[PDB]
């Protein structure tokens, strides 16, 4: 039952992305109420940071202390650039979560190409939530084009922020 | 009323104290449970982590968002030594603690220095937090001179897991 | 323990622009509602006139009391301009707000300067209080340039009328 | 259905003689408790400062935007002289009181010549807490004719302190 | 983070003087009640007592647990004479109290001058509490030029032993 | 009727020492948590400071006013050196509280020596606590004899701080 190398390696590189991307999250959720004065849309976004900077990485951690598998911290992130509109905000936010989506799908077939079913088990989490997430947020982007008003946009995201059979 | 760029500078360094030594904290809560077997020293550490990447971040951005001072998201850390032991883990933590509240007398000084009593005014919060956090720490360190037995340590620290008027 | 005189004058001076402020908001909130036809923002508006002609006269001829202080009395304010709009009209208060905030921080440095530490205590309140209140002023302000109805930004603005832990 | 700029006129004295009453009783509260070593009193002249700058005023600007009356803010108030005592000082609020209710008259006196019947109504209000409002500060000033001990006439203000079917 | 010898000095002396201040008080409340026969102006020093050899002490001794301060315990107090009345304890109480402040003024001067942003937080406590307490007991003070009658005097008295949103 | 002055000495000086005792108590709990590692240990102790500047102290002062017997306040007390460890901090508390036994036992022979029936009767409640209190002083000390784990030790002392039908 020895630990598969390259699944600890797939898997710390999750960590990273998880750390990295909630920290460009919670600088775009302060940027979403304070200059694009969308406080609302930023409430979307911090929760996505916390998401990120928690469970999303928390299961990795805990899963390598039942297995072996050694964690490693390595993490570099800058926010040069900001986009320049909430709508761009919330499309980068999108295109960052369908990447996330094909990592998960490549986890997945290491893991099975690896024979290393708890590893498989493990992500089908991380294969359903990439699909929660990516909808969460097309939710959002989805009203930047049915309304150019942002205070309707805002009263529309903060119904959003007050599970699926399939998809929790 | 325009915004102090020295007090602005400083608090985007505290900004990137707090999300980095959170995430080097997280890293010795798992190494604290999985190579030290102590679960609850962990969890302390866990929470130092949460705390960190949370409310000591958020108030910074939350106050940069009320006065126009800009935040900064440049982070970079990794780990790339473990302490030996669970005494030296928690004596490093006790260090780096120690030198937050360097770093948060010197905001102080500055804002003072400035004639900016907003921000000295809001960095009352971390001159308190500055011990308190000292103060939990040191309480788990001494445990470590007190026992030569893990699971007795581990015993003390869960009854700490599970305000004072002045300190918080 | 002889009280400071200038310190005196100081806090007799920020008494009468709270009175007087407070008469312009009254004033303020009657035209945002009749003329303006924003109810809400009239509200508002009520709200903070109540606030100055409340609690912020009361401290301070409270804190009088306590130290030997005098209370002045002498108010001059009249009406007699308005605003063309509404927006200018929040604008209006967001600029006096402004000028709280420079009037308190004197009072702070004062204080300081006559190591009057009981006169630097009791005005931490309202350096807190002068970025609170120019932060709903500010997010009301907003509001008019993000949506060009003013039915949606009075809807807005009536949720708001109806504490965080550093700023109150 | 056209205002009367007579009654526009009068109205606007009201909500004038309302908010500098207020005001020196506010002063008059201060030196109560501070000065003449009596608190309730003192309470006693805040509730009554506050009713003053509160509904009494606040009706006139309501009444003034449901039928086309404009609100004019023309406050001009300093109080230079305090009276000597206590019974003084009751018996100035006293006067001003009386002095209250003539004003009422000539207002509900000339509504009935206007023909504003409207205005004739509105008024009843302020006829009856005239009267109100006048019995309150007699009872307190007849305490100091009843009795020479400043706390047994404290004692019985406070129980003051703490609806007719006609007077309201 | 070394700990201020100056400021270790000067709150060891400011533990003495709540010590010794609160045994003092110890005696006028039992002359209070015994001689002067009034029971519930001994009760009220009798507070004051158990404030100063209570939380006055107990904060100093916890922050030095937290800091590395030592405590310093020698204490010389000595009730060698008595006010001859009742109006002249309290009158001794209140000089006494207005004492505290000037010492609480001097240690928030030193933390200052020291840089000591730790110690500055931590005596705004006593800087609050310096001013609270000296206007409890000038309430009582008052009674006595109010009223010639000790039960009078006595009944407004455990009224007043039967939080400000500043003081506390 | 007339009081026994040498009872009234006698129960002076037993006013002196609960003081005295208190305030060497005070300093010992606090070595205890801060020097010495041991938090619980120092809130027994701190509970029989409280004790010693409280109802031992108060009793007197009351049995005073009630029999014409002068209530002397002379306090001296320097706290020059400490217990080198914990069990030695223990046991002179212990014999600090054999000392107590011993000069109450005195006060007792001498009521019945005066013939002072009422001080023989208000006293019992010394004679009984001089045990009382010697027993749970005894309970912590054994203790030190039980275990060489001061974690231990401070966990059975926790559940101690967490009546007797003839001791109380
Ligand atoms: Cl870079
Ligand atoms: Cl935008
Ligand atoms: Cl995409
Ligand atoms: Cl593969
Ligand atoms: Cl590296
Ligand atoms: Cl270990
Ligand atoms: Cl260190
Ligand atoms: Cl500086
Ligand atoms: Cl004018
Ligand atoms: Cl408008
Ligand atoms: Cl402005
Ligand atoms: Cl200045
Ligand atoms: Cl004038
Ligand atoms: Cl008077
Ligand atoms: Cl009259
Ligand atoms: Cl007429
Ligand atoms: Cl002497
Ligand atoms: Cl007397
Ligand atoms: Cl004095
Ligand atoms: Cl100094
Ligand atoms: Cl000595
Ligand atoms: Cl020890
Ligand atoms: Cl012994
Ligand atoms: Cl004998
Ligand atoms: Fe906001
Ligand atoms: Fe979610
Ligand atoms: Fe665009
Ligand atoms: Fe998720
Ligand atoms: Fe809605
Ligand atoms: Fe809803
Ligand atoms: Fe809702
Ligand atoms: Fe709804
Ligand atoms: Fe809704
Ligand atoms: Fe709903
Ligand atoms: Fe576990
Ligand atoms: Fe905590
Ligand atoms: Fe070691
Ligand atoms: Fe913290
Ligand atoms: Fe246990
Ligand atoms: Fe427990
Ligand atoms: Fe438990
Ligand atoms: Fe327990
Ligand atoms: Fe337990
Ligand atoms: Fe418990
Ligand atoms: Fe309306
Ligand atoms: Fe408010
Ligand atoms: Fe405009
Ligand atoms: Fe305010
Ligand atoms: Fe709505
Ligand atoms: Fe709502
Ligand atoms: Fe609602
Ligand atoms: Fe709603
Ligand atoms: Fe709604
Ligand atoms: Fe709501
Ligand atoms: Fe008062
Ligand atoms: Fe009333
Ligand atoms: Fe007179
Ligand atoms: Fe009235
Ligand atoms: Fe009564
Ligand atoms: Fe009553
Ligand atoms: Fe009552
Ligand atoms: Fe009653
Ligand atoms: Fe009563
Ligand atoms: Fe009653
Ligand atoms: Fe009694
Ligand atoms: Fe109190
Ligand atoms: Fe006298
Ligand atoms: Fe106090
Ligand atoms: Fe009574
Ligand atoms: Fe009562
Ligand atoms: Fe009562
Ligand atoms: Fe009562
Ligand atoms: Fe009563
Ligand atoms: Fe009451
Ligand atoms: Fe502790
Ligand atoms: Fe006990
Ligand atoms: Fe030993
Ligand atoms: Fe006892
Ligand atoms: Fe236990
Ligand atoms: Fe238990
Ligand atoms: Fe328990
Ligand atoms: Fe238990
Ligand atoms: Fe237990
Ligand atoms: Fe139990
Ligand atoms: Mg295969
Ligand atoms: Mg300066
Ligand atoms: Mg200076
Ligand atoms: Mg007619
Ligand atoms: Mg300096
Ligand atoms: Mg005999």
């Amino acid at each position: 039952m020895q630990k598969s190398n390259k699944i600890n390696d797939a898997l710390n590189q999750h960590y990273k992305l998880n750390v990295e991307l909630g920290l460009v999250y919670a600088h775009y959720a302060h940027v979403a109420d304070d200059e694009f004065d969308m406080p609302y849309l930023g409430k979307f976004i911090q929760h996505l940071s916390e998401d990120k900077l928690g469970v999303h990485k928390e299961y990795i951690s805990d899963y390598f202390k039942r297995n072996g598998m050694k964690l490693k911290t390595d993490v570099s992130v800058a926010v040069k650039s900001i986009p320049s509109d909430a709508k761009a905000l919330i499309q980068e936010v999108y295109a960052r979560e369908n990447e996330v989506r094909d990592h998960v799908k490549a986890i997945a077939k290491l893991a099975l190409a690896e024979d290393d079913y708890e590893s498989f088990y493990f992500i089908q989490w991380y294969v359903r939530d990439g699909l929660k997430d990516l909808t969460e947020v097309d939710d959002v982007v989805k009203l930047f084009n049915s309304s150019n008003d942002k205070l309707i946009i805002e009263e529309t995201i903060k119904e959003m922020v007050e599970e699926h059979e399939i998809w929790g």
